[PDB]
């Protein structure tokens, strides 16, 4: 399980301010804390508030890689910002993300291949987020075909079935799990999967509990990565424990500590 | 998710003592504690120490139902002990258990049907516990077939893939999850599934964490019941949260208390 730190996101007050005033401190500290927690990748989202998002993404990348060697997951719907971000990265990055819209596919897949970056693909298009796991799957298969079309190593494709809040879109959770299990059955080389975990507990009571439980359930269905709270110690324990239970990582008494220091 | 309290088991020092000295107190206190924790069924095992195991089972049933209206899960390999127990039960019971051995099947299935009791079926026979999910599923199918043969309503059949310790039999864990998943894809009305959860963490470190993480994973694979620690609050939290994430129970802020006081 690859945990992608979610905290360096412009939606958070401290990050929004850091970006606006160009204060590196808050960002670099979150990069450190998330890595200490067990994250092996960092999501970088500039947020919708800043004016020049292209310039903001470059800044997030520069100040982050100064204190971290972790993989950078450039999170933005602005392709110019993604491209500008990729050019600043000193290490392999992740593009977050592309959807099944052909227009975006033929721009982001070649871009990912060009930079040898991983690519996250959302199971949806202009038509919206589908509920049925079969519709989600069809979009997943469109991304898979695209990976073969543009020469992207299937192992560099992370399909995101898009999890929603369990309190107002509860019937989506089981559909997401089913979509993951289906993608898991694909023949080798099979694509990977990822989720914006925290979205499942938005506005719910005891979000950490809900996040933890869904992560474990999702991993049983093949989940490979999760954009989540890397500073949540109980979440990290779950990830570590789940690997053991799927026999992905050999058991030893200090399996949690080994997960955080691998 | 049906939690079957595991604590009333002769392997535990206090229960062994209570049975041998015929002291109702310890047993009745555990019955109340487990129900308060959220269990809706109580496993009753006399343990191997006591000499007269048939009268010990009748005694456990008598002292337990005296303070509890919960379904009693009679845990014993001695058919006579099971029969004497069922005869003492004032409420519907559960038999734990029968295996895939035909000799066991033709005695236990008709027994469960005669008493209108539920029946737990282990995916194993005299050749042992199979590691591969293919063979586990094969025995599961024999159990489903026997249920139709002897007239046991399918929802009264709980198939147990038999989970083993994650530190010495780690490769069994994923095979169990796969079995559960395939069991749910046999035919509706499909049979139910159950596990002796605590076995997965035997001799491991961070036992509660391993137990609850696996429960969540198993529920995503269809687990319907579990013989576990009904007094472990974190375990109950997971059970309650999993139901929500599988859309089996409508979400509300008090979903945990709601599960317990259900
Ligand atoms: C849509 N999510 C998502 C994605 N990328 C992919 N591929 N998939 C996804 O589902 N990128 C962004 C987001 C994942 N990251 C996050 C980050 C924070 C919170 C969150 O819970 N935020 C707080 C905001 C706190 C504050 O603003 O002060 C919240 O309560 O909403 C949720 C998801
Ligand atoms: C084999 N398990 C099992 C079953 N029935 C079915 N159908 N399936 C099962 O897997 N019945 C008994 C047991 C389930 N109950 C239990 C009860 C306790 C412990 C346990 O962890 N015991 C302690 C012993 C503690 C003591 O002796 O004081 C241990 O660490 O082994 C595990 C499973
Ligand atoms: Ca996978
Ligand atoms: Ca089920």
């Amino acid at each position: 399980m690859l945990i992608i730190g979610e905290r360096i996101n412009g939606m958070f007050g401290d990050i929004k301010r850091a970006i606006q005033e160009r204060d590196p401190a808050p960002v670099q500290e979150w990069a450190r804390r998330q890595e200490e927690g067990g994250a092996r990748a960092l999501d970088l989202n500039v947020g919708p508030a800043v004016q020049d998002k292209v310039s903001a993404m470059e800044w997030l990348v520069e100040v982050t890689q100064e204190v971290s060697n972790l993989t950078l997951c450039l999170d933005s719907t602005n392709i110019k910002a993604i491209e500008a971000g990729l050019k600043k990265c000193k290490n392999r990055a992740m593009i977050n993300s592309t959807n099944a819209e052909r227009e975006k596919v033929e721009k982001l897949f070649p871009l990912a291949v060009e930079h040898g970056a991983a690519l996250i693909g959302l199971t949806m298009n202009k038509t919206g987020i589908p509920k049925d796991s079969d519709t989600r799957l069809a979009f997943a298969m469109e991304l898979v075909a695209a990976a073969d079309e543009f020469g992207l190593p299937m192992e560099d494709l992370y399909i995101d079935p898009l999890i929603l809040p369990a309190n107002v879109a509860q019937d989506h959770a089981p559909e997401v799990l089913k979509t993951l299990q289906q993608i898991k059955m694909l023949a080798d080389p099979a694509p990977k999967t990822v989720l914006g975990l925290s979205n499942v507990s938005q506005n719910c009571q005891n979000r950490p509990l809900i996040n933890r439980t869904f992560l474990a359930m999702a991993m049983a269905c093949g989940l490979d990565a999760a954009i989540a709270d890397a500073c949540d110690e109980a979440l990290i324990e779950t990830a570590a424990t789940a690997e053991i239970l799927l026999n992905q990582t050999v058991y030893c008494d200090s399996f949690v500590k080994m997960f955080k220091t691998r």
